């Protein structure tokens, strides 16, 4: 079966984790905080077409990690993660992306913009149209806010991925 090799990304607490572990596991891991950048696989269907996905949990950006820099060469596709609730971790993602993009060296490089806890819309300070404007400038219109603990988007994020590998 075709594999798909994806890498989820972003600042430290934006829910990296918990994102991939509500898409694999249907759990969401509450306080419990991985400490291994490790790979969770998950077999879907996208589109009619049957598709193994390895998804590679990394570590906060902030984070100390030596492997980035392969990650960012050999992963196939990529979810931006930020938080709705914080600005920094939003605004970290141009930075983030010129990185890949770097790496890579092109822009043909398949990627959603997630913007996650969006359950907490209390304490929401990046607009939804911020998140649309800004894959707009990517000119990429992948974009989709979600929630790891409301279960929102989730699966979508991952199918949403798989369709630009394809
Ligand atoms: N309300 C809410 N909380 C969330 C969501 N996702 C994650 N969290 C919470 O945010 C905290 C950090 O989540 P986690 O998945 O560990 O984030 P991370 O991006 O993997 N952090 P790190 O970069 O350090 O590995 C946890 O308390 C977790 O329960 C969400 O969608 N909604
Ligand atoms: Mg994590």
């Amino acid at each position: 079966m075709r594999e798909y090799k994806l890498v989820v990304v972003g600042s430290g607490g934006v829910g990296k984790s918990a994102l991939t572990v509500q898409f694999v596991q249907g759990i969401f891991v509450e306080k419990y905080d991985p400490t291994i950048e490790d790979s969770y696989r998950k077999q879907v269907e996208v589109d009619a077409q049957q598709c193994m996905l390895e998804i590679l949990d990394t570590a906060g950006t902030e984070q100390f990690t030596a492997m980035r820099d392969l990650y960012m060469k050999n992963g196939q596709g990529f979810a931006l993660v930020y938080s709705i609730t914080a600005q920094s971790t939003f605004n970290d993602l141009q930075d983030l992306r010129e990185q890949i993009l770097r790496v890579k060296d092109t822009d043909d490089v398949p990627m959603i913009l997630v913007g996650n806890k969006c359950d907490l819309e209390d304490e929401r300070v990046v607009g939804k149209e911020q998140g649309q404007n800004l894959a707009r400038q990517w000119s990429n219109c992948a974009f989709l806010e979600s929630s790891a603990k409301s279960k929102i988007n989730v699966n979508e994020i991952f199918y949403d991925l798989v369709r630009q590998i394809n």
